[PDB]
């Protein structure tokens, strides 16, 4: 079973942990990857009911299981805060335009 289902993409907790760890190390180093400069702040315009505090950062999680290294980030993302706490997993799939919905 998938711990997070983003559209048709299935992710286990281990996939999330791995993506979050990569995103958080770049955040700590003040580095970014990709033309959209990830990880970057996630404003929570959608108003998700995250149980950890802000600020939040978004980092792509890939269905190939590879860690994001530039290029297309796809639709899914892990959202972590300053304390490296996971906020949630969200995706643009099933959301209009560039909005997000949560992974279930
Ligand atoms: N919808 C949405 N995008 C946000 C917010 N915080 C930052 N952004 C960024 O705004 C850009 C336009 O939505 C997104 O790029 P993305 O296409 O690469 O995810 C995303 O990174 C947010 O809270 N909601
Ligand atoms: N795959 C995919 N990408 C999306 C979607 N909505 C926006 N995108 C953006 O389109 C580009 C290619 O995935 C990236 O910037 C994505 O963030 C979506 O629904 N599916
Ligand atoms: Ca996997």
């Amino acid at each position: 079973a998938c711990d997070y289902t983003c559209g048709s993409n299935c992710y286990s907790s281990s996939d999330v942990s791995t993506a979050q760890a990569a995103g958080y190390k770049l955040h700590e180093d003040g580095e970014t990857v990709g033309s959209n400069s990830y990880p970057h702040k996630y404003n929570n315009y959608e108003g998700f009911d995250f149980s950890v505090s802000s600020p939040y950062y978004e980092w792509p999680i890939l269905s190939s299981g590879d860690v994001y290294s530039g290029g297309s980030p796809g639709a899914d993302r892990v959202v972590f805060n300053e304390n490296n706490q996971l906020a949630g997993v969200i995706t643009h799939t099933g959301a209009s335009g560039n909005n997000f919905v949560e992974c279930t």
